[PDB]
């Protein structure tokens, strides 16, 4: 359940539970993987990601999260927790298929 996180010049491999979400950002040409205690920018696509495993899944057109690492999710305000109190967010289309 390893995933490599292409930097540039220098990969990180992490594992897939490593990983509470991947993002992307109109702020960045790198997507961001959130680990449990930092971020990490790489090389990747949100779609492809979401194919490497079951436990992965595309809730917003920003976010791929990690239905492993999922505390709770706010349907109503389509609020996404993470164990280590990170959230991201859900569309209205994606919420409750999460």
């Amino acid at each position: 359940e390893t995933i490599e996180l292409k930097r540039g010049s220098n990969s990180v491999y992490v594992q897939y539970d490593d990983i509470m979400f991947f993002e992307s950002s109109t702020k960045s040409h790198r997507l961001i993987a959130h680990l449990d205690n930092r971020q990490i920018e790489f090389y990747g696509n949100l779609k492809e990601l979401s194919q490497l495993d079951d436990r992965f899944f595309r809730c917003h057109n920003s976010f791929v999260v990690n239905r492993h690492n999922i505390e709770s999710i706010d349907s109503k305000e389509r609020i996404v927790y993470f164990k280590n109190k990170e959230h991201c967010y859900a569309s209205v289309r994606n919420v409750k298929k999460i």
